[PDB]
């Protein structure tokens, strides 16, 4: 099949164009694979995103999720973007399961960031809005755990938002692991951590 | 072409390869055109959703969606999900197009579920904010047909939701479809289910 | 290879079927790329969408989107969708960078078009809330241009939607461009419209 083999038989190139055909859709439905992929947190994150200025967040294995953070595989964890209002203040919660920081180790850290708002330029600065973050407790009829606190005017992380977050200004001993785990508040391998910033003192139409 | 067969001409298997990328591909699409269309419905029940413990719900076809009652191909019909508040009691209604029960065949039937929300543990029980269900009148001004309710603490049916949708606790004879059919309240082939579940006493921050 | 060519060899027909498989899967990756793409927007809509009467739209490459206007690639621009209420009157804005009619040219276009809802039927017409629309200032603590008005009850440009959207009846020369450009209101390529229908007097539930 000398002078004839690509002639007769060039089936060898037909069978490159087939291959090729799927590549492309190989390609595409990966590409499309991941696309799909992103749709659900765009909703997951809309389904649980408040417009009242407060917000309540859930985080599911507490156990599979606080381990990470002991072997250090993920650190600390970030809640649903929430505001103030409907084109207010853009905002949401870090937390680290594992502590950081002076309660490293020891504590649950949960701290404030100053998101970056695609409205940013028609608002007010710097943020003021007083803050309340608190720790949920699930028991028959116990208590949460509290703290407010009101932003410094001084501090780079309540400005006009430059990069994506602010920067993470809550509290880095906020409650004793000791104490979350030897209570209510974990209950069927999750918690839920709260946030009240206020908005009331500042007449939402 | 004997000791030459699978030799020369083994290409009945380079056409195996091909053939089952086609069937890997071809799941992936179908996979993917499920996953699209639960999308829809998904934007779908979110663009309806109502966080203010209000809720009008919107029933195109009923005469299609009637026929398929008395012919048993579906007897009730549910609402898109909504709220009292933006993290409160999660719900819905159910009705059935043929009636159910003691008004079953000649009345409209329409219920109040009791959904299990995602942030059930956090919220006070029984359930017990007094309910309002009405039919919507669309005509030039006349009067739609309600009737108000509050829950029983007795009753399983308003308690924290241990399976999906709590129990369907409504009115069975709620309104005579030859008082429905012969008025206003159908109009281009639809009606519209109102609900009123209380939210104002309970301070919604 | 006569009576053997289709005989011995017609895999030319086997190479027809995985041809028209791979046709079938083109279309169908095709239409989902297309599918996936009215996602996007619908989430966009949807993110940037109020309820609460008051609406804030956003404007990216002015300069892009003004140079169209004038060479007729892009007469006029409409905003996201936005209500009065979780089941009130839908609108929405429309706008021409290089203006139309009287301020043609020379001047802003800012329209208020009333939309056809979805639950227009359980509505009070003609749509009578007073507007305000409005040319958001980003300057240091300058000043917005804005201009309210109460709609006409004899023109059928407030009235219950029929076709698509209503009829825009805004302002022609609602501002100059020289104004706008010669300004802060235009900061990295893009400004924002306000608009303010009035829902406060009209008890929202």
């Amino acid at each position: 099949l000398e002078s004839v083999d690509k002639s007769a038989g060039q089936v060898a190139r037909n069978t490159g164009l087939l291959e090729s055909q799927l590549s492309r859709h190989d390609q595409m439905l990966s590409v499309h694979d991941i696309r799909l992929a992103d749709m659900d947190l765009r909703f997951q994150v809309l389904e649980t995103a408040s417009y009242n200025g407060v917000l309540i967040w859930k985080i599911r294995d507490y156990k599979r999720r606080k381990q990470e953070a002991v072997m250090g595989k993920t650190l600390s964890l970030y809640s649903q973007p929430f505001y103030t209002g409907y084109f207010g203040y853009k905002m949401c919660a870090r937390v680290y399961l594992n502590g950081d920081g002076m309660g490293k180790g020891t504590h649950l850290s949960l701290f404030f960031v100053i998101m970056r708002g695609e409205y940013d330029a028609l608002l007010p600065w710097p943020f003021k809005q007083k803050v309340t973050l608190m720790l949920m407790d699930q028991g028959s009829s116990r208590r949460h755990l509290g703290d407010a606190f009101k932003p410094d005017p001084n501090s780079s992380s309540f400005k006009k938002p430059t990069g994506e977050m602010n920067i993470a200004s809550g509290c880095p001993v906020f409650v004793a692991q000791t104490v979350l785990e030897n209570g209510t508040y974990i209950k069927d391998d999750t918690i839920f951590i709260k946030v009240i910033v206020d908005t009331s003192d500042l007449p939402d139409p």
